[PDB]
């Protein structure tokens, strides 16, 4: 299977709901080095996307039944054994995308644009390990998604529009990085809020339907998180 | 591995949508060789039907895109040998259930309703084989879901009640087998259509589970009025 042949195998796999398939062949595409185009980079995305979230959306189940049986020692040991075998795939899955993030994708990354991107797919990533980290490694995972946040911030800040999807989805992840993960609700207000407001200083400069519905999650978070 | 952690592992693979892990428990639990409890063979259903079932979709999607491709043999070559490549997933997981009914399930069935329910669901596993089979082995696929629908559509007239969910749903599968396999719209209306109203005319001549029932009442209709145009 050559460049074109696997893109068009992740198009289809796309098309049948068999997300493992796609993220192997956009996997392989990413593996020959050169970089990606926005089609490209897009269907890598989506298919990791969906790869990682059926493990969290398990987890995240697994996780709620274990704690939401008081005693009953058998069935928490068996809801706690099948929880730390989803994290191991979940691990494995992210471990997977960010080695690819940096052996290939931010290297060759010539646009801002595309470092943008990755950077944030860094840190989204850094953060599904947080979700499932345990205490002494949490820390440290924490901090790896905090500066990839970072760093994709200052780019966009600088190279980017504040009405561009890219800019508006990492203020949108970054905010959600603060309240979930750091546990720090000011904070996650003021960048979603700033975000909003600057996007909404700088509507002349647009081209549209991503932007106005990022705004509208923004706001939609800020709401949810005043009450 | 225990029958009663088995059943446990899959009630909580159930809850978490892991539909592989949730038949590989009921499968282990079928093979220890005891009669299966209503909640036990429901479980093992339920896992098989949505691993065959994402299967199944896959199949529709890259086989309709298969015969969408007008003229590129490149990319229909492509859509081809996935769509094989997901037919034989989709055998495999047929032939494993298949398995299980004759070496276990329909042997130990000691009612009239778990046999009813094992045969409807071998009907329902060849069926299955039949919408992937290619013209050689096809005719000998059809004639032993219809063999096993059959056999239970029989059972069921005799040793249940009109309402009864059970045969209810194997009315509405062997409507579906008539229609979608065998090309015959009258006997799958006529099938349908006797099953609903004979359901219909119980309720006033006096049901217990009401939801089950009527929920399939409503799927026989909805298949009546979309086969008549
Ligand atoms: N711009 C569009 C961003 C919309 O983000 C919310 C859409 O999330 C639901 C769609 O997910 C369907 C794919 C399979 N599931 C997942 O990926 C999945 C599984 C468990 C949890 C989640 N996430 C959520 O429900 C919400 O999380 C977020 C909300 C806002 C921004 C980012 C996230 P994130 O998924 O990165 O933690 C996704
Ligand atoms: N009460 C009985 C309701 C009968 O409807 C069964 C359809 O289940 C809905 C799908 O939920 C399972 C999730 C995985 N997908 C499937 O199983 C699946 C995939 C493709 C097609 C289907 N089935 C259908 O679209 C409709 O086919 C049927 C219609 C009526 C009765 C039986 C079927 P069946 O699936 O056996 O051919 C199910
Ligand atoms: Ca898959
Ligand atoms: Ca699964
Ligand atoms: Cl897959
Ligand atoms: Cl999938
Ligand atoms: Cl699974
Ligand atoms: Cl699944």
């Amino acid at each position: 299977m050559d460049k074109n042949e696997l893109v068009q195998k992740a198009k289809l796999a796309e098309q049948a709901e068999r997300y493992d398939d796609m993220a192997a062949c956009m996997k392989s595409v990413t593996e020959q080095g050169a970089e990606l185009s926005n089609e490209e980079r897009n269907l890598l995305s989506v298919a990791y996307k969906n790869v990682v979230g059926a493990r969290r959306s398990s987890w995240r189940v697994v996780s709620s039944i274990e704690q939401k049986t008081e005693g009953a020692e058998k069935k928490q040991q068996m809801a706690r054994e099948y929880r730390e075998k989803i994290e191991t795939e979940l691990r494995d899955i992210c471990n997977d995308v960010l080695s690819l993030l940096e052996k290939f994708l931010i290297p060759n990354a010539s646009q801002a644009e595309s470092k943008v991107f990755y950077l944030k797919m860094k840190g989204d990533y850094y953060r599904y390990l947080a979700e499932v980290a345990a205490g002494d490694d949490k820390k440290g995972i924490v901090d790896q998604s905090q500066q990839a946040y970072q760093e994709a911030f200052e780019i966009s800040k600088k190279e980017m529009q504040p009405t561009h999807p890219i800019r508006l989805g990492l203020a949108l992840n970054f905010s959600v990085f603060y309240y979930e993960i750091l546990n720090s609700p000011e904070k996650a207000c003021s960048l979603a809020k700033t975000a909003f407001d600057e996007a909404i200083a700088e509507l002349d400069t647009l081209s549209y339907k991503d932007s106005t519905l990022i705004m509208q999650l923004l706001r939609d978070n800020l709401t949810l998180w005043t009450s």
